[PDB]
């Protein structure tokens, strides 16, 4: 019915308590972790983690990347950079998307494109969290 | 009597408004910036910025590093990683200090020491902000 979740970064402890479920942006694709899920160790791609706290209440946190560790009764997500949805800045994310979008139409190769493509994923991800929080 | 301050990072806008003064950890040493200060462009060393908002009220933000831009009437600090003092985690910072302190007594050279020495500066800095916030 519930399991323990620890969302931490090198400096902060974003979350620590009981949740009913979470959705992360795993290495293999979108992941849904429930109570009693089988052990797992995966890398997180720049995106977000939806935390469904007990009583069916949500909290959104943007993850630039990190590591997901599912273990018996305990789940831990070590984040590179983690920012709460209410703290993201729309103008700042919008800005990033622009710098990236033009980095794309500057691609003199296929190496610099994948890097501008990465930059964009992060920007798109931030905007998704921003909008998901408003609701 | 007052000047405009913008504290921003790639994703967030930590602060934006009128302040009476600020103290950053500049490239040359601790800096005090007041209204009417002469133009400056400096790099910020891992440390903190004390924001003295109008009415003599303080707010502490940890900076892993960044850039300080003093211009007529407007002051901007672009941060690499910025975390509000109330969001730092003492156990997490304490942890970092330990990993660093032992990285030091592992120094097989003078190259790896300066890197462990850097890691420690950041950890010490975080703890300073944490304690400065409590007060």
């Amino acid at each position: 019915s519930t399991y323990h979740l620890d969302v931490v970064s090198a400096e902060q402890q974003m979350f620590s308590g009981l949740v009913e479920k979470i959705q992360v942006t795993g290495s293999e694709g979108e992941l849904g972790i429930y109570p009693g899920h089988a052990p797992l160790l995966t890398a997180i791609k720049p995106g977000m983690i939806r935390i469904v706290k007990q009583h069916g209440h949500e909290e959104f946190i943007y993850l630039s990347g990190g590591i997901l560790e599912v273990q018996p009764g305990n789940v831990t997500v070590l984040a590179d950079t983690a920012i709460r949805g209410q703290d993201l800045d729309e103008a700042r994310a919008m800005e990033a998307k622009r710098k990236a979008e033009e980095h794309i139409s500057s691609s003199h190769g296929d190496v610099d494109y994948a890097q501008a493509s990465a930059e964009l994923a992060k920007a798109i991800a931030q905007l998704r969290v921003i909008e998901l929080t408003k609701k």
